[PDB]
């Protein structure tokens, strides 16, 4: 009565990661000096080449081609023999206003708490007591790999690291009445740019000794674990070189890396005023809540709103069949306690504040500080 | 109750994600119809007055850049600036280079053909309803056939006012059914379509009621209480890539099941069959359907994961939510026993040489016949 | 004892002149909000496509897009059909600052009027007195033919006109003691982008009697004059689509049409502070004063700055033999009515005034409303 | 008094413009190597990290931009971004298209070679004076020697600090002399030259003056009067497309006479024999120099102008400053006798379709030996 699953995850560095956080940098720049701020800025990463396009209507005055570089400084990207250097790299800005047709049927001479929608419901929202993240292991264990990996290579304990990376983590589980057991580790895969000078035996040692074994539960790992360490062989072409990098192409490692359900639109350069990114964000809100406070072992919510409508037009719970309560007494409980208008959403988590850069990497969810991130105390 | 709303989404070849997704498509097949052994990559970036191909491409091919993109401009019908964008004029920056040489030394160098390693790491996923003939969620199937006719209608003549940037969704009740799902009506559905100046807003929504919608929802599903959003952020003047910075792959869960089922995060266009991220899927939406045309289930999803440069999957995952006799373990037993999902033998058994991706690269990729992954393979068993 | 000489000269619609305007405007919209704006804009014109490369030091927040389109307008590419469109071509912004070694061993702490140079001499300036303008008849006549052209085009005169245009002018002259004098015209050539359904017939005939004939002087056409009218045949592909455009591409249109010499240096983008600018103003400035002065009928003046020194270290006046006093008589009366010192040559021609768009098309030099166009009245 | 004072300056193959005056020639060398009837009007743009082309290109040949490209930023030795650019690791845009029909028929199609009309109009001169042995003037000689001195000493390894991007001003004081010019000594010479960080401005000064300078000008030339600004305007460490945008044909007076004579305003790099602003521009240096080479006249001026589709030139004329026996309308005689400046016949005459003309693209395109425009024709009168 088990299966397997699988996730994956990225670093810092993946051409990919990269534009996701240089467009949410941008965004933490114009919300910054102007709160209001509507974003809508993509990034393009091709060698020694970052894009800016999109539209942007703000207050604000940004210097993009030192907000560029600084993110890409901080990435570590900083020398010709990485393959992409924040220093020389090609800056290019083709940034206009908010499109005059989306301005005036959206915004504008709006009032806030009571705007409805310019858009559709979707919108999913999981959570899972597998992990204290209340994330699935699968992907948990993929994002902190990598945080590992850019974490040793700052510090100098593993100085022939290079930013970009990816890994991929397999789970055999159990089922238990709708909810799902880890038991053990079935499949581990990193693949991390290198140095010229460290050999490939010397790596996949470091990998498995300082990394997985460092991250990974001994409980979860024994000898018939798979490691396909460094499967590629070589990998000193890295970064944008490498592959051309889109802001919004790692949506599933942004969210729940297959577990649940995803309605499409990506998180990063969007400001609060996009409904895909809020509304997301209050998802995963109400169901790390109905988790962490007892109600189900593992849940997932569906908030269809509708245009003309500011509150939910309905709300499903499904619970997998992990509470006691019937998928429809839950709905009393969250409507009892939440508030999911999209422009209440923006008050209760705070979304004018500048913190978007950080969510652009190692996932959206599952991390300590963030606000959709503390279970709200449930009140029935 | 045991009954809930869903809702999927659809664009049209006018919207700027799907111009790209075509654009890097109809590359795809300019280099598979002179090196079928091509290694595209290929990116789009679609920007006020831009198309930008930006990727790695290695392929003993030659294909003219300036004409393939304009070419495929000119089909979706951006040809004059009273549209927002003209083939004619656009510009066309090629950022293209070669593929990386330490991804080509452990993908397919040296390797003979059933055992080329994975183009990347990544998981993906198939999924199948019995809830549509062709075994598709019918959310996604409604939402994909209204904008396919707005654009008939547009080319023939039928509505000679419409403009090829279109979007849709459609909100549709169901019912959980022993584990499947039964659609009951069709709750609300919303179509923003770009048009010209001269025509009103009275005569638009008339048109979109009567000559569109009533022409491709059963009539059982629409009732007196299905809401209609017909133009409702106002005036949709301004279309294609001067409002939005498109991009390839950022309508993944359009080409694929509105939102059923799941996603590893890959994306289609602009990548031939050596990128799991593609042809796996396409292999997974055959294994599903198979499935289910096959009578062993009503609903089921599949999943797969693969290595960069391995060449069998990492693992493999049967969920049919509870709508079958058989155990989710015997189902996955059934399908190692009939399928091979190695990404070399994918290509034989799918013909994924072949230059017919730009066909792929709107509507949706799953659930219409002339696909090879739509055509079901008789199991054993 | 005759002698030919031809020049050229362009339209706005010119894809290097295109540039030019661009790149000026750009600097004009600077100087409106930052006096003491430093630009160094160079304007790249392809098909859809009008790039923005260069360095700028400014207190000015500038829309890019709408200045670069707002040009585009004025120049009247406004419609596919005309190859290029204002509305929806593509901008791009590849603008830094001014590099910071350029910023230090320049401005920076310096005291305006003893500022030196960080370059050094050249810069040369010519007069003649065959026109009234003071400039050679050969691209005077160059210039008011893509004028008129513009000219019938925005008025609906000849609708079929659009805006990319070039002309050549060939002059019959004969020597008089190191002046020149025009004698009649001896060949022109007129090639101008056209609508697709006007014959090649009727434009040669409006080029001819609505054009040439309400430009040139009657006196100096005869029926020997040699036409080459459309001599491409086709025209209706132009503009960026055409030729790639390129700011400073034109300079010899820009100054004398080939009469006289030139440094190397463009002036469209570039402030007051750029030497290769300021100093060409003033020395056409100087070699006007001097001919409409009586004290010569042609001269060529060079003057040659230095490093660490202000004032010009040496002028040398190049009078041809036009002049009753020596070479050497006129410096003793440009000296003592000239304060050539660059920093002083700004406060002289209110070179801090946006003036530069209407510079970068039909010629910087021999035009009504210009500082350096007005001649000095010299005392001595 | 009778003297005077005239500056000329020139560029290394580092400084921004020549970078993109090289590789436009570079490309235009790829495509003679395969194509010598190839239509080239390549632009070249250079900016922080960023190398585009723009143009338009007619010719059967095949050519890897990206590899062209970074070669040729890599003779020029941006390597590391250490030095501010590296060919491994920038930016490379392309936005080549095909040549204009409309230009295509009305220049070159149809016609056979001798009638070839000009690839456009515009005016073109040329120069020649008997101050140097190969008919240049001293000012430009000198400074060009100077930056091949710097490129010289840098690549060998004499001098291993030095980096591509370098700028020298030669201001000499010259002697009027019956009509010709006299130089007579060396007034100021600049020069701004690219270098590392370890290494202190004292042994940099040193080995300018030592090493190159008086290793280049003439001893007579120099005294103890003569004003040396090394490295003048500070530190020079930042250099290449960092610090200033660079574009094709901005230095076309560095790559002529440095202020001598005259120009018609058409750039060489990227064009080919059927654009006049440069195969016309590099008769009329051949004429000029055989002219004083000759013995006919110690200093002339010639002009030539086109127009565009018409094989014959516009007019010519002839200036001799009065340094001749002979009128200039006898010089004008004999050059329309011995001389065929139509742009089909200059071609045989020149050799101008083999691919050397990134050769030319630096240290100036007149007064060097290897070039056929360089060595005079023995005229008959
Ligand atoms: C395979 S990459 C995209 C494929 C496409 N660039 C191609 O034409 O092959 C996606 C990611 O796969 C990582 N990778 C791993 C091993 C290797 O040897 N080279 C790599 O590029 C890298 O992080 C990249 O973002
Ligand atoms: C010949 S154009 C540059 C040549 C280069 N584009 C080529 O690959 O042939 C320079 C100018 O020549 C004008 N011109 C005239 C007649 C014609 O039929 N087509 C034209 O492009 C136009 O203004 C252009 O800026
Ligand atoms: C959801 S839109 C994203 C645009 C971007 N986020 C922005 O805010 O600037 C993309 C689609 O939203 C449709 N749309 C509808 C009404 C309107 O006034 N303007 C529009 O762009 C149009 O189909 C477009 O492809
Ligand atoms: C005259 S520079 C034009 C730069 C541009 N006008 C600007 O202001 O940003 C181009 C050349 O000026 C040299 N130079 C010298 C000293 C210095 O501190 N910085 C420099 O860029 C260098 O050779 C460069 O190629």
């Amino acid at each position: 009565g088990t299966f397997l699953f699988t996730s994956e995850s990225v670093g810092e560095g993946h051409p990919d990661k990269i534009c996701d956080q240089i467009s949410d940098a941008v965004l933490d720049a114009h919300l910054q000096q102007d709160p209001d701020a509507k974003v809508a800025c993509e990034t393009v990463a091709k060698t020694g080449m970052i894009l800016l396009a999109g539209e942007i209507t703000s207050r604000a005055a940004v210097d993009y081609q030192k907000v560029v570089r600084e993110a890409v400084k901080h990435i570590g990207y900083d020398d010709s023999s990485k393959g992409f250097d924040y220093k020389t790299c090609n800056v290019l800005v083709a940034l206009e206003q908010q499109s005059p047709d989306i301005a005036q049927g959206v915004h504008l001479d709006r009032n806030e708490e009571d705007i409805g929608a310019g858009d559709q419901g979707l919108m999913f929202g999981y959570a899972t007591d597998e992990t204290e993240e209340c994330m699935p292991l699968t992907i948990v264990l993929a994002h902190k790999l990598n945080a590992k990996l850019a974490e040793l290579r700052r510090n100098g304990t593993l100085p022939w690291l290079r930013p970009d990376s990816k890994t991929q983590v397999t789970v055999q589980y159990m089922q238990d009445r709708g909810a799902v057991l880890p038991i053990r580790v079935h499949t581990i895969v990193i693949s991390v740019q290198h140095d010229e000078e460290v050999c490939l035996d010397e790596m996949r040692d470091a990998l498995k000794e300082k990394v997985i074994k460092a991250v990974v539960p001994a409980k979860y790992l024994d000898e018939d674990t798979i490691y396909h360490l460094q499967p590629s062989g070589r990998f000193v072409i890295g970064g944008p070189q490498g592959d051309a990098g889109l802001t919004g192409r790692k949506i599933i490692v942004d969210t729940y890396g297959g577990w649940g359900a995803h309605g499409g639109g990506a998180f990063s350069g969007k400001d609060y005023t996009k409904v895909d990114r809020s509304a997301a964000y209050a998802a995963r809100w109400v169901a790390k809540s109905l988790v962490k406070g007892g109600l189900c072992r593992r849940v997932l919510v569906q908030v269809s709103y509708a245009i003309g409508v500011s509150h939910p037009l309905s709300i499903s719970i499904f619970h997998y069949g992990t509470s006691q309560k019937s998928e429809r007494e839950l709905l009393e409980i969250v409507k009892k306690n939440f508030d999911l208008r999209p422009g209440v959403i923006v008050r209760d988590l705070d979304l004018k504040k500048p913190i978007y850069q950080r969510t652009a990497a190692y996932g959206h969810f599952g991390r300590d500080s963030f606000p959709w991130e503390v279970p709200k105390k449930l009140k029935y």
